């Protein structure tokens, strides 16, 4: 199918649907002036409505527009005829995070690393931009042909804002709400620096730390910060974890600190992971 930009001229091919994305059915589009391929999200404007919605996914399109980092999902162009709004993305070949842990339970300590330092390096560019993520999860972590990983989806973005004219109530539904979020303090930068020990300790153990049900029985735990710390962690990673997931958001390190941790500097991690990783598990060394 054509599908031509009835601002600019501009014409695309769409190709095979990549499945569901919340308000969007997404697709493979070719831009037919480069013929590159783009991972496109296609939003009926009957599922934007609502002024809400339809200032959610403008935000999303604010937002993401400005972001240029080799770490950071590259948003492409957008645009809108009568029937959608077409967001037209970074294509990665080979899903996400979320699907690589669901078929190998567990990683090896140098793939934790190897993806860690990516996700902070895409994570530090945002919060220089003053720009937090807001959901950072597994999900949200697209990998491309080269097994290098781009942090996506700005659905729940927002500017930074100093605690005193900063929103106090629960924005969207995050995989990992942080104890100062449940507060009622709302997200700073050290909230995302939660959702990122909370995806650490998922990628070495399989399951989070707390409940992620997002139901208010689960609110004292995570309030709490109190958690099982398996005995199967070696110690640096036990210590890391441990520090991002700090209950007083002013404790935890920075991104600096972070892969400056003996965690990053103390093992091997490879330049380039194999494909293979998706599915097997690594040789030694
Ligand atoms: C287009 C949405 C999401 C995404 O944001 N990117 C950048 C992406 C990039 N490459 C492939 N797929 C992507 N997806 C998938 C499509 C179905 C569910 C999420």
């Amino acid at each position: 199918r054509i599908i031509v930009d009835p601002t600019t001229g501009k014409r695309y091919s769409r190709g095979k649907t990549l499945g569901k994305g919340g308000f969007a059915k997404c697709y493979e589009m070719t831009d037919l002036t480069n013929n590159k391929v783009y991972a496109a999200k296609i939003i009926p404007h009957s599922r934007v409505s609502k002024p809400h919605q339809r200032e959610k996914i403008d935000k999303e399109i604010e937002l993401h527009r400005i972001l240029h980092h080799k770490h950071v999902v590259q948003f492409y162009h957008y645009f809108e005829d009568k029937e959608n709004i077409y967001i037209l993305l970074e294509y990665c070949s080979r899903r996400s995070m979320a699907h690589i842990l669901k078929a190998r339970k567990v990683l090896t300590e140098p793939e934790v690393r190897y993806y860690l330092r990516q996700i902070v390096s895409g994570l530090k560019y945002l919060h220089e931009q003053e720009i937090l993520h807001r959901d950072l999860k597994l999900g949200n972590f697209f990998i491309n042909e080269s097994m290098e990983l781009k942090v996506g989806d700005f659905g729940l973005a927002a500017r930074l804002e100093p605690l005193e004219h900063r929103r106090r109530t629960i924005c969207g539904t995050p995989n990992y709400l942080s104890p100062e979020v449940l507060n009622k303090q709302g997200h700073g930068a050290e909230s995302d620096i939660w959702a990122l020990g909370c995806v650490m300790y998922t990628m070495l153990l399989g399951r989070p730390p707390f409940e992620t049900t997002n139901l208010k029985e689960t609110y004292r735990s995570i309030r709490e910060a109190r958690y099982t710390m398996p005995s199967s962690l070696l110690a640096p990673a036990k210590h890391l974890i441990a520090s991002m997931l700090s209950k007083n958001p002013e404790d935890r390190p920075s991104l600096d600190d972070i892969i400056r941790h003996d965690f990053f500097t103390q093992g091997f991690t490879p330049d380039r992971l194999s494909s293979s990783c998706c599915h097997t598990v690594p040789d030694f060394h």
